[PDB]
C-alpha cells in the first residue's frame, strides 16, 4: 500500500545519478559543501564526518509553501541512518537540523540516545528519544537503523526504530512554533556539555510526509526500503562471499572464535570494546545468484577458516557428544577439516536471514548439495572434549549442529549467527 503512503510525501531526499536530489515533485533545492561521499551502490547513502572545517554539509531548502501547508498539523519524518563509532559516552552532536530563529525541529545524538526535538522558542522545547542497549553494544551501536518520527499537534509525538514504536509523548501547547524550510545535515558538536574521535554518519532515503503515518504504514515503508532476502552483516550492510568475517553467536557476543585440535571453541574476549580477537571465516558460495557476491536466503554455501597459513573447512563431525547433564541426542560438533578438491557433504550449509529490531543475524542449516535435504540447524553449547593434550575431558563452548527434529530450536536465539566485517 505504498501508493497511498506516497500521496502525502513532500520531500524525498535521494541519490540519483550520483547527485542528491528531491524526487518528491516539490523540487526542494539541495546543495553540498565540504566532504560529502556518495555511495554508487545500493543503498546509495551519503556519508558525513565530524572532524575538520571541511566536514560535509548537505543543505535542503524546501518550498516554503509546502512547509507551511504540511508541518503545522501532522507530519512524519523517516530515514535510514548509521553512526560509527556510536560509543556509549558520545558527546553531544546535532546531526539533522531544521531550526531557525530559535524555532523548528532538530535531531541529535548524545551518549546512547538519538533525540528528536520540537523547538518552540529559545526557552521551550519538547523531546523524545531512542536509547540503545549499552550492555549489548560495548563496541558501539554501529549498525544501520530506520528512524521514523511522527507528530500530531492534536495528539502525540512518536519515534519508531525499525518499524517499532519506542517512545510516545502527548504534544504540549507549542503556540508560536515556526517551522523552517531549511534542513541541514552536518555533524556539529555541542560545545557546552560541558578532543574526541571523529565519527561518521551515513544517511539514505530521508523522507517527510504531510500526514501522521501509523504503525502499520511505517512497517510497510520500512520493508519497502530493504531487500529482506539479502543477508546482512552485523552492521546491516549486505553480507558478502569471499570476505573475512568474525562469526559470532548472538547469545555469546562476548566470545570470539578459536580452535583446538581442529575443534572450534569459543573464548572470552579480552577487548570488549572491539571485535578484533580470534579467527575469521570466509563464506564460499555453492549455489546462489552469480550476478554478484551478495549472500541471499536459500543460498547453499560452506565456510573456510585459515589458521597458521593452512586453510580448513568448517564441517559437521560425526562423533558422539558428551554433556554434563543435558542429553546430546542428534547433537554434532562443528569442527575443522583440511580442504579437498571436491566439496564434501559434511561442509555444506544453507543460510537464511534472521533480523530483528536490535540485531542483523542469520540461521544456518545443515544441507545437502542441492538443498533438498535440510537435516539440522547450527547452534552452540557446552560439551566435554579432550583437546590439546588433555588427558581428562573438559568443558568447552563449541558450535554444534542439532539434527533430528531441529524445528523445536527454530525460535532459539542460540541459533542466531552474526558476521562482523574485519576492518584490517
Ligand atoms: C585444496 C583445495 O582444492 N582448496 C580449494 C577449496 C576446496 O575445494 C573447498 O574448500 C572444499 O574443501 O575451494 C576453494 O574455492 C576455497 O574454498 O578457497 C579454493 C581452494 O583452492
Ligand atoms: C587447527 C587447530 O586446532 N589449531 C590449534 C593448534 C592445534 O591445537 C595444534 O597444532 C594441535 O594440537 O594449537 C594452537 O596453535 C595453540 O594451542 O597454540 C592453536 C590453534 O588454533
Amino acid at each position: 500500500s505504498m501508493a497511498n503512503i506516497n500521496d502525502s510525501k513532500i520531500l524525498s531526499l535521494q541519490n540519483r545519478k550520483n547527485t542528491l536530489v528531491d524526487t518528491s515533485g516539490y523540487n526542494a533545492e539541495v546543495s553540498e559543501e565540504g566532504d560529502v561521499q556518495l555511495n554508487p551502490i545500493f543503498p546509495f547513502d551519503f556519508k558525513l564526518g565530524s572532524s575538520g572545517e571541511d566536514r560535509g554539509k548537505v543543505i535542503v531548502t524546501q518550498n516554503e509553501n509546502i512547509v507551511y501547508n504540511s508541518m503545522y498539523e501532522s507530519f512524519s519524518i523517516s530515514f535510514w541512518i548509521r553512526i560509527n563509532k556510536w560509543v556509549s559516552n558520545l558527546p553531544g552532536y546535532t546531526i539533522i537540523d531544521s531550526v531557525k530563529n530559535n524555532s523548528g525541529w532538530s535531531i541529535g545524538i548524545i551518549s546512547n540516545f538519538l533525540v528528536f526535538t520540537l523547538k518552540q522558542n529559545e526557552d521551550s522545547e519538547q523531546s523524545i528519544n531512542f536509547s540503545y542497549d549499552i550492555s549489548n553494544n560495548a563496541p558501539g551501536y554501529n549498525k544501520w537503523f530506520f528512524v521514523t518520527v511522527t507528530n500530531n499537534m492534536m495528539g502525540n509525538m512518536k519515534i519508531y526504530i525499525n518499524g517499532k514504536l519506542i517512545d510516545t509523548i502527548k504534544v504540549k501547547e507549542l503556540t508560536g512554533i515556526n517551522f523552517s524550510k531549511t534542513i541541514t545535515f552536518e555533524i556539529n558538536k555541542i560545545p557546552d556539555t560541558g578532543d574526541s574521535d571523529n565519527i561518521n554518519m551515513w544517511i539514505r532515503d530521508f523522507y517527510i510526509f504531510a500526514k501522521e503515518l501509523d504503525g502499520k504504514d511505517i512497517n510497510i515503508l520500512f520493508n519497502s526500503l530493504q531487500y529482506t532476502n539479502v543477508v546482512k552483516d552485523y552492521w546491516g550492510n549486505d553480507l558478502r562471499y569471499n570476505k573475512e568475517y568474525y562469526m559470532v553467536n548472538i547469545d555469546y557476543l562476548n566470545r570470539y572464535m578459536y580452535a583446538n585440535s581442529r575443534q572450534i571453541v569459543f573464548n572470552t574476549r579480552r577487548n570488549n570494546n572491539d571485535f578484533n580477537e580470534g579467527y575469521k571465516i570466509i563464506i564460499k558460495r555453492i549455489r546462489g545468484n552469480t550476478n554478484d557476491t551478495r549472500v541471499r536466503g536459500g543460498d547453499i554455501l560452506y565456510f573456510d577458516m585459515t589458521i597458521n597459513n593452512k586453510a580448513y573447512n568448517l564441517f559437521m563431525k560425526n562423533e558422539t557428544m558428551y554433556a554434563d547433564n543435558h542429553s546430546t541426542e542428534d547433537i554434532y560438533a562443528i569442527g575443522l577439516r583440511e580442504q579437498t578438491k571436491d566439496i564434501n557433504d559434511n561442509i555444506i550449509f544453507q543460510i537464511q536471514p534472521m533480523n530483528n529490531t536490535y540485531y542483523y543475524a542469520s540461521q544456518i542449516f545443515k544441507s545437502n548439495f542441492n538443498g533438498e535435504n535440510i537435516s539440522g540447524i547450527c547452534s552452540i553449547g557446552t560439551y566435554r572434549f579432550r583437546l590439546g593434550g588433555d588427558w581428562y575431558r573438559h568443558n568447552y563452548l563449541v558450535p554444534t549442529v542439532k539434527q533430528g527434529n531441529y524445528a523445536s530450536l527454530l525460535e532459539s536465539t542460540s541459533t542466531h549467527w552474526g558476521f562482523v566485517p574485519v576492518s584490517e
